[PDB]
């Protein structure tokens, strides 16, 4: 690979002028890769708030034969796949539901079994043209995965993690489901003897922490669509930053290639816009009592993240999001130094076709530049942070009768 710097820039968090320091390319657009996910994080924090929960509702009606019909009124929870399903099945059994006759769901019930795994973390997030096409696929996933025997290995890994955050799950959960179909919200009205039960996701801050630890494309793309997509994003950023297409041009929430191999399309912005995003996201989280480390990964301390391997002066001092696509490798976040907290962004150009004997070049240049920033500012100052365990649910997610 051959590499060169597109731009690097930075700003003290307490600057009274909010002038951004950096090279002469700091106001030129460059591909962002997954540092796009911090922009989606800021939009989601501003629109929904860090303590927002996706409230998926189950409408449960007893049946004549002693079982239940259940209709899922979806919430567009963007992290509802295998692990939330396992928790839901545990919770159904805790609520004495073991057999379902008719399971139906609406167009806001988004289910992607592998949402937190390969290949959805790094894949092209499915984009459906109609709700019927989406639901065809959700029905198939409910039939093949939700309704069939639970994997003992994945389930016991989840249950042990859930216990660490104070959530109870049963040892041998099991559900039987007779029939599964799509019912649009406009075609659903509850039965007279139905009980509504609410399954809340973990708070948005936790969903964002998991996304920004893993670099999860599925979660990022579905948050961006849920908030209105590109037309809504462009208006949000024009109203928030007085920015326009010359500052920032997005097409999806993840930063992944949104086009074809021969016509690729990547989110782009200027380095200065990345600093203004971080300043605004830090300000919105502080108003709710949170820090960037509540939604972004901490070097070394978040071992289940793309910066768990980072060491040196960044370990424990630096909160940051990585990105990589064919032509760009990027990093942005904050460094905590003896002279205070400093926002930064580093945007590198990569060419993988050349000098194939050379690898890890852009990553190591970025680490060296960020380390230098910390050291010019008196060295690292450890932040206050305990490694989080961000699962799709928490101890307030239990099914609860409304």
């Amino acid at each position: 690979m051959k590499v060169y710097l597109n731009s690097m820039c930075h700003m003290a968090a307490n600057s009274k002028t909010q002038q951004i320091q950096g090279d002469d390319n700091k106001d030129d657009k460059f591909p962002l890769a997954s540092i796009s996910k911090v922009v989606t994080t800021l939009w989601a924090v501003d629109r929904l708030g860090p303590d927002y929960r996706f409230k998926t509702k189950l409408h449960v009606t007893p049946t004549a034969n002693g079982s239940y019909d259940i209709h899922i009124e979806g919430s567009r929870d963007p992290l509802f796949g295998r692990n939330m399903s396992y928790f839901l099945i545990s919770e159904l059994n805790r609520m004495k539901i073991t057999k379902i006759e008719k399971l139906t769901f609406d167009e806001n019930f988004l289910l992607a079994w592998l949402a937190e795994e390969k290949p959805m973390i790094g894949g092209t997030t499915p984009k459906y043209d109609t709700v019927e096409q989406q639901a065809s696929i959700v029905r198939a996933t409910l039939t093949s995965s939700f309704a069939t025997a639970i994997s003992p290995g994945y389930y016991t890994i989840l249950k042990t993690k859930a216990a660490r955050i104070g959530v109870q799950m049963s040892n041998r959960p099991k559900i039987d489901v007779r029939t599964i179909s799509f019912v649009k919200k406009a075609e659903f009205q509850k039965n007279e003897k139905s009980t509504t039960m609410v399954l809340m996701s973990a708070p948005l801050k936790t969903i964002l922490k998991r996304m920004n630890n893993q670099s999860n494309n599925y979660i990022a793309d579905n948050l961006y669509w849920n908030l209105g997509g590109t037309e809504a994003f462009n208006a949000y950023i024009a109203g928030k930053m007085q920015a326009d297409t010359s500052d920032i041009e997005f097409h999806n929430g993840s930063g992944n290639n949104e086009g074809s191999v021969a016509k690729p399309v990547y989110n782009e912005a200027t380095c200065e816009m990345m600093i203004k995003v971080l300043y605004s996201l830090d300000k919105s989280l502080s108003a709710k009592g949170y820090d960037l480390s509540d939604v972004m990964a901490v070097a070394a301390k978040d071992k289940a993240s793309t910066v768990g391997s980072y060491g040196g002066v960044m370990a424990g001092s630096t909160t940051a999001k990585t990105g990589s696509v064919n032509k760009a490798k990027t990093l942005m976040g904050s460094v905590s130094t003896k002279n205070g907290e400093i926002y930064f962004a580093v945007l590198m150009h990569t060419d993988y076709d050349k000098s194939r004997s050379d690898w890890g070049v852009a990553s190591q240049q970025i680490k060296n530049k960020v380390s230098q920033l910390i050291n010019q500012n008196g060295g690292p100052k450890a932040i206050k942070y305990t490694e989080q365990l961000p699962l799709p649910f928490d101890k307030y997610s239990y099914l609860t009768k409304a």
